[PDB]
């Protein structure tokens, strides 16, 4: 299967810029423990904010151009991207906007951060639909020291 997996902000806000709006240094940790060992798809912008490979995954880019990185498998198609996967239990799409509208619809499991933040961004998330999925799992987190603001995650399967 397939799998999104983001931090929303408020209103679906997923970053502006090139970048996030926060830093959830825990979301981070969230993140890599879902990750790890698994084939991470993404986006040409989304890897110009990683600017490195991730270590445990198999990092697939979606550019419509060329490869910049020996280190990271490009590709210039959904299909492909899928393709550059193989013979796996579950792919990682790690976004960014574009990239989640588009695989949104073959997705079967969400793995959300909802942070609890009122910021302003120009790239929010696909419109998931409620009625689709069935929250499996919720997790609290009060702001911290490093953690500036408070976040609970979140996993829903397609119904
Ligand atoms: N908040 C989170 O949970 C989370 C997770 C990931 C990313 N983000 C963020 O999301 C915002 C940026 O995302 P974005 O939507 O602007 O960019 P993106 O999805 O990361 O990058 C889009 C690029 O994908 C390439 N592309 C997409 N689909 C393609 C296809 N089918 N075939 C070929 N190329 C394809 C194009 O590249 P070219 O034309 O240049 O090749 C396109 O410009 C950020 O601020 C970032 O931090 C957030
Ligand atoms: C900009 N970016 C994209 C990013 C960030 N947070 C997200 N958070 C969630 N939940 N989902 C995403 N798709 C997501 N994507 C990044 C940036 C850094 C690292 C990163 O450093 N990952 C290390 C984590 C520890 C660290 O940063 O030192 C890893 O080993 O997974 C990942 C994604």
């Amino acid at each position: 299967m397939i799998s999104l997996i983001a931090a929303l902000a408020v209103d679906r806000v997923i970053g502006m810029e090139n970048a996030m709006p926060w830093n959830l240094p825990a979301d981070l940790a969230w993140f890599k423990r879902n990750t790890l060992d698994k084939p991470v798809i993404m986006g040409r912008h989304t890897w110009e904010s990683i600017g490195r490979p991730l270590p445990g995954r198999k990092n697939i880019i979606l550019s419509s151009q060329p490869g910049t990185d020996d280190r990271v498998t490009w590709v210039k198609s959904v299909d492909e991207a899928i393709a550059a996967c193989g013979d796996v239990p579950e792919i990682m799409v790690i976004g960014g906007g574009r990239v989640y509208e588009q695989f949104l619809p073959k997705a079967q499991k969400l793995y959300l951060t909802h942070i609890d933040a009122e910021v302003e961004g120009d790239t929010h998330f696909p419109d998931y639909e409620p009625d689709d999925w069935e929250s499996v799992f919720s997790e609290f987190h009060d702001a911290d020291a490093q953690n500036s603001h408070s976040y609970c995650f979140e996993i829903l399967e397609r119904r």
